[PDB]
């Protein structure tokens, strides 16, 4: 078959991200070629159909098969596929997009957008900017960046260091200096007997303790996803963001909001920052910026950092930072069409409405399930965490592969939901066009899967 | 399709768009006016006011098939309609990325290459390289063997670790770079070589400097050496005769991996398939971007040799799935753009054009500028070339940087409708035209440059 020939070429020549390299190459872990899709459904090269309740990777937010977006990419590609944006050069779509991000989407007090292609390159830029900012101000020691356990901020050297999951550290010598990781903001794993408000205060106090141990004048920034994505779909505890921000303000520490997942509608607000009342100095975007139709990332720079960057150019000349593809015309054109759709179909409001329905349905269906320790989520992201003992929150032996098994049972029933890393967790992040009826279908399939695995154990 | 309201767009630009590599205050205030590029065809681009320019820099060494390829726009469009995106994590794939991987390995990359890993930028690809080099040494039980040796004036990206690799001060100053464990050895620029050394002697001097560095560091602590076959952003600097052979012998003696950064030289520019082919390099790892898609869509590649690949597979045995991935790794539309780009390069034999019209280019530049009083050196290979300007040709004396001699020659070219780059940290005029360029277009470029160089020479 054509699939067999392609799979063969794949195994012989393609190094996949996040794959068992030996077992892929040998054919021990079979591959899958995705060829098409529409709305929330995708299709493989053998014609099999799947409900994609993970929207690729939290990213195909307007759904699959938007010919509107393909048309917009095509028109830009015909007119001017590329020019650089170095030394004040520009193109029409990147200018239009920058104005739209600032005026209509980003929180108030944001000033400028800098572009790359990945969440990783955007967070790399953030770190560079934070160091530069402190050097411009004559604070050479104020450089440490505090991230969080289970946070996800990319897969590079410095960005993998920010990331708080061991797969991105082990055997890569990370994290490097000067990165630190504070408390995982996951109430389910809070110290025993803590209320939610107590746990938010515990997180704040642990951060303070870290800042004092480091010396506050050496701590430049704090980076956090409003809701943790890859670390297990973890909304923050009640009062967390207010308690954290008071500590950061007390010690003059910049806040970076990593909105790569929460950006552009997924929580039911425009950004996760809007949803939780965060006031970041710097914002990272990607994924839902284009619904993955073309690669694009953004660093949204607040007025306070921007003023210092302008001061920096006065004293030091043009900023020594650029990517060849910064502000790429076709990627910008894809973003514009994507945002047109999000606005026109009010997918932010759908994420709030169908999302609340999703969360309610998940709680009803799984809140008393013997296998499920916690049901959590906000808007159109949700997860089920599985435990061996609900009373003591005891984890399964990782060799039992409980999460991966529930995910595999879902896939047998034609639905894609992710076995989240470093845990037994089933995550959902469907396209923002999903209907309530489609939510029912997803929940029903998950219910059958969770039951099947529970019976086996 | 539609005219552009230039004044209004320029205004929105200044108020909201943070450009790469721009004077941020002067851009925002309007003191450095912007330029909006709206169109292009072949080697010419057009701004929003309708002005036309010959782009002798191919954007940034990247628009290699030339501008306005509707064939590539069609291929992007067909993939975007069929499947704009899915991830390639856990063995998932798409048809164009599989096809591209096979074509890169079987038809383009040097012998002994095994696999391709994908990103979107030269910078993210070199970031992947460093991760892979450290992982490789950890798999082998050599935790100390981690240092990466780069070179003065080398260019490898604009990130934290990649900017550290980069050997130009603009990417270091006020960013606290370079970090450990990066080192920089000798700039392979013969024009600035110790006086009275032949080219081959200077190659041996560079080899000996590298060896000295390795011994001072302790060879068991040195993991890899990274180099562009020909330096791009560091001033269009072909290596001296014998350089790559002499370097490789040192790297082999001390079990040090070679990374070839082919972001510029990859896919035809030197008149060979890769710079590695052209100079007889045998890299363990290869970085590509730019000419991989002719910039029609963002894509980068890390080409992994058989020796590193074997250890990566061994690593998976020991440690499980590799903890590395970008969301857009193997992006379908970017892969489709690459395939159409490579079809054009192969069909029109742009590698051969780069050799033929390139040799003509180099010869024409020598004839025109080899005795010019302002020009210390004419250099290049294939379709990259530079003029380096000096205040005294006998002693190779540099101009006071405040005279801005390089920027002024570039600005005079632009007045005459041609884009050629004032290269950073020196007085150097660089050329890297699209690979479709004709001899006739080379004559036009050379003539414009001649007038520009004469004009600035008169002013001094
Ligand atoms: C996916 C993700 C990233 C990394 O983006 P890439 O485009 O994969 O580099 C960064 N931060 C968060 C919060 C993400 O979810
Ligand atoms: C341009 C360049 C890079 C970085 O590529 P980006 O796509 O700009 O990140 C790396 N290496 C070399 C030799 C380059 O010319």
């Amino acid at each position: 078959t054509d699939t067999d020939d392609l799979l063969e070429m794949d195994r012989a020549h393609f190094f996949h991200p996040s794959t068992h390299l030996r077992d892929h190459a040998s054919g021990e872990l079979p591959g899958r070629i995705i060829t098409g899709g529409k709305g929330i459904r995708i299709q493989d090269s053998e014609g099999r159909e799947y409900i994609d309740a993970f929207a690729g990777l939290y990213c195909v937010n307007v759904g699959y098969g938007r010919t509107e977006i393909a048309d917009a990419i095509y028109e830009q590609a015909k007119e001017l596929a590329y020019y650089h944006t170095y030394v004040g050069h520009s193109n029409e779509p990147i200018i239009e997009l920058s104005e739209r991000i600032i005026r209509e989407w980003a929180p108030a007090g944001m000033s400028k957008v800098y572009y790359g292609m990945s969440g990783s390159d955007a967070n790399e830029t953030q770190i560079k900017l934070v160091w530069y900012y402190n050097n411009v101000l004559g604070r050479p020691q104020k450089k440490k960046i505090i991230s969080r356990q289970r946070g996800y901020h990319g897969s590079g050297i410095m960005t993998g260091s920010l990331t708080g999951l061991p797969a991105f550290h082990n055997h890569f010598d990370l994290p490097l200096e000067p990165i630190r990781h504070t408390t995982c903001p996951h109430y389910y794993r809070a110290p025993a007997g803590m209320s939610e408000a107590e746990f938010s205060r515990h997180c704040a106090d642990e951060l303070e303790k870290m800042i004092l141990a480091e010396g506050p004048d050496t701590v430049a920034a704090f980076i956090g996803e409003p809701v943790m994505g890859t670390g297990g779909i973890v909304p923050p505890p009640e009062g967390y963001w207010e308690a954290i921000q008071a500590v950061l303000n007390k010690y003059d520490i910049l806040l970076i909001a990593d909105e790569v997942v929460c950006g552009f509608g997924r929580t039911g607000s425009m950004f996760g920052s809007h949803h939780y009342g965060m006031k970041p100095d710097l914002i990272t975007v990607a994924k839902g910026l284009t619904s993955a139709y073309a690669p694009l990332s953004g660093v949204i720079v607040g007025e306070k950092v921007w003023k210092v960057l302008e001061q920096g150019s006065d004293q030091y000349g043009p900023i020594g930072h650029g990517w060849t593809y910064s502000g790429h015309p076709i990627c910008a054109a894809a973003a514009l069409a994507n945002l047109d759709i999000i606005e026109r179909e009010n997918l932010t409001g759908n994420a709030a409405d169908t999302g609340a329905y999703f969360q309610q349905r998940m709680r009803e269906t799984f809140g008393d399930h013997p296998l499920v320790g916690e049901v959590r989520g906000v808007g159109l992201m949700a997860a089920l965490e599985f435990v061996a003992d609900k009373d003591k929150r005891t984890r399964f032996d990782p060799s039992l592969k409980v999460g991966p098994r529930v995910s595999a049972a879902c896939l047998e029933d034609g639905m894609i939901a992710r076995a989240m890393p470093h845990g037994d967790i089933l995550g959902f992040a469907p396209p923002l066009v999903i209907t309530r009826a489609e939510v029912d279908e997803i929940v029903d399939i998950a219910k059958q899967a969770v039951d099947a695995v529970a019976d086996e154990l």
